[PDB]
């Protein structure tokens, strides 16, 4: 086959560029953003995913300046970055080389969906406890991932890892200075991003991953909706119609519902561990939603804690436990619950 | 064979109440709206849609205030309205039935390697503009404008214009919620959050029908505001600091790709223009829906030959009232054509 030899700068070193060669290069990915391509390194033949973007040359990209900053297991590594131009006008493009991942929980819960399966509760802990992991994490540097959907968690389905990607909205959030309320894709969105507010906090990226939780247990989105006023029935469907208080926390002709008690939501076999974290990651007041930490932390993971628990596949699991300072930074005293007798 | 009796109002007219009776109902519609029954009424025979929704105990219901102003030929006919019944009231809008709609039409094509022959597009096009320009005539902005929403009679060529669930009139001053529109029809100026924009985001949502007729798929797609707003950039070229201040900031530096590049190679030169001029990032620089019925592309249905397809006389096209025009009477110059004003 063909083979592509560049010289690319490592993602976590200090500016010192290599040749890398690499070859099998094929198309798996298009959007806004740009291509993503799948490839092997000649040396490692290790897979890698390189994301290709164009470059605004006048201003440095915000997704490599973040990208380099992170280093954690539970999101996608940056191996290197190199510039090609190829054939546009003097163009310039930005190739980010990142791990390949053989899975994406979009991919997964839509196969148990078309199945009418749902996911085993066991792998909706593992899953939803990383993720909640690498927003602690970035989330310690300020910064908000703002596009928090299924179709950017990927899985090896073999180990059991979720490692979140996309950061091509990620920003870090100075009180006071405002931000674009237009982030963040449909179904997932914080109702203060859907009634326009611009002060808001890290706070959104809890409301989409409680929308991840419900949408495992559901076996489908729980706020769907083509238009914001269709967003917002569905939300005001379950958590009833907001306070005045409520309204004023987030950002007027607004029906009155009474609350539908929560229970009677998901399917009667469903933990009521996963539902109370449910009500308290859905919450009208942002300052009143959990915390990622908060979250590692609640009942509902508490069987990962266990010494035996093991993977349906006979494997063990893999890290759930070596948190840093920085990662626990949020609330320390945590620690004592995060971290089991067991663990090293 | 069931039959419900009601006692219902007449939508248009004086207030005195009638017997309706109704067999076969059916659910045609689910959503957050509530509930859309089709019916067969038992004297006429006649299909029609009821549209059942929760009513506040507080205030009137916005939709019926609306829709018992409106009368056109291009607006679905509320027939008869009633309360009923959850332990709390609910309001039905009977309305015409009318058997198929744009969206499904434009599927049926696009997923035959096909798009709709030019004359349909003219005249669903021709049709739509007609109604804003009726219910903007009020200050009325619809906020809603979609594929789905465009009620089609496939014989007649009929285009009616249907859910008037996030319509309301907009006063200057008075401001709106940015979160009405459905995704892929939004006028920039709402993903941006404005709240004192004009009834110009139901032109913007209309030329994003016309251009999805005839691209054969939408053509500012995705998942988020941001994604949206780059489908958008890739075809008007970047917003200069005056456009963006006409909507109300780091934009990635794009070229305007040519138009004609943007749909296949034997599209209409007046089509592509008529494009160009109602998907404008400058709310106030784009044709109001008047300016837009007396564009070139629509010639083709003034020419008094013109035949459908199926060798039918086209519909109604010229009858337009002093209320109709009102946003601009000398325009019925081009609108009115010779043939039709012949005693
Ligand atoms: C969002 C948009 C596009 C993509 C690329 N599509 C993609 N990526 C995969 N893996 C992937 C992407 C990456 C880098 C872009 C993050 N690493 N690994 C896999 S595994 C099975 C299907 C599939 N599709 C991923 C997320
Ligand atoms: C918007 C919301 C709900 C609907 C109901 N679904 C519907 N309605 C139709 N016609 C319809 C609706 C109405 C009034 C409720 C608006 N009149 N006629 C037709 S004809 C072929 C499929 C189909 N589906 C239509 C548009
Ligand atoms: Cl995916
Ligand atoms: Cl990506
Ligand atoms: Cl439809
Ligand atoms: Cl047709
Ligand atoms: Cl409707
Ligand atoms: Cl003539």
């Amino acid at each position: 086959s063909k083979v592509t030899t560049v010289v690319a700068t490592p993602g976590q070193g200090p500016d010192r560029p290599q040749e890398v060669s690499y070859t099998d290069t094929k198309v798996i990915g298009n959007g806004s953003f740009g291509v993503v391509y799948q490839a092997k390194l000649c040396d490692s033949g290790e897979l890698v995913a390189i994301k290709k973007v164009l470059q605004d040359k006048r201003f440095k990209n915000r997704e490599l300046q973040i990208m380099r900053k992170l280093d954690h297991c539970n999101i996608v590594r940056l191996r290197y970055f190199f510039y090609s131009s190829g054939e546009k006008k003097d163009e310039v493009y930005l190739n980010l080389v990142l791990d390949y991942v053989p899975e994406t929980v979009y991919r997964v819960a839509r196969h148990y969906s078309r199945a009418k399966q749902t996911l085993p509760v066991i792998y909706v802990k593992l899953y939803m406890y990383q993720l909640f992991r690498s927003l602690a994490y970035i989330h310690s540097f300020g910064i908000c991932h703002r596009d928090i959907k299924p179709q950017n968690l990927l899985l090896d389905p073999d180990t059991a890892v979720l490692k979140l990607c996309d950061f091509g909205s990620a920003k870090q959030l100075v009180r006071g200075e405002p931000n674009v309320s237009y982030i963040c894709s449909r179904y997932y969105r914080a109702p203060e991003l859907i009634f326009g507010a611009t002060d808001y906090t890290s706070s959104i990226d809890v409301w989409s991953a409680g929308c991840v939780l419900a949408e495992l247990l559901l076996g489908q989105p729980i706020f769907p909706g083509d238009s914001g006023v269709d967003q917002l029935v569905e939300i005001i469907k379950v958590l009833g119609t907001p306070t005045r208080e409520q309204i004023r926390e987030m950002n007027f002709k607004f029906p009155q519902i009474k609350a539908h008690p929560w229970t009677k939501v998901f399917r009667p076999r469903t933990p009521p561990e996963a539902i109370a974290l449910c009500s308290r990651l859905l919450e009208y007041t942002p300052t009143a939603r959990l915390t990622p930490l908060e979250a590692c932390a609640h009942s509902f993971f508490d069987e990962l804690r266990d010494p035996n628990v093991k993977l349906p596949n006979g494997r063990d699991t893999p890290a759930l436990f070596n948190f840093t300072t920085q990662e626990l930074s949020s609330n320390p005293p945590l620690a004592t619950i995060l971290i089991p007798p067991h663990a090293r």
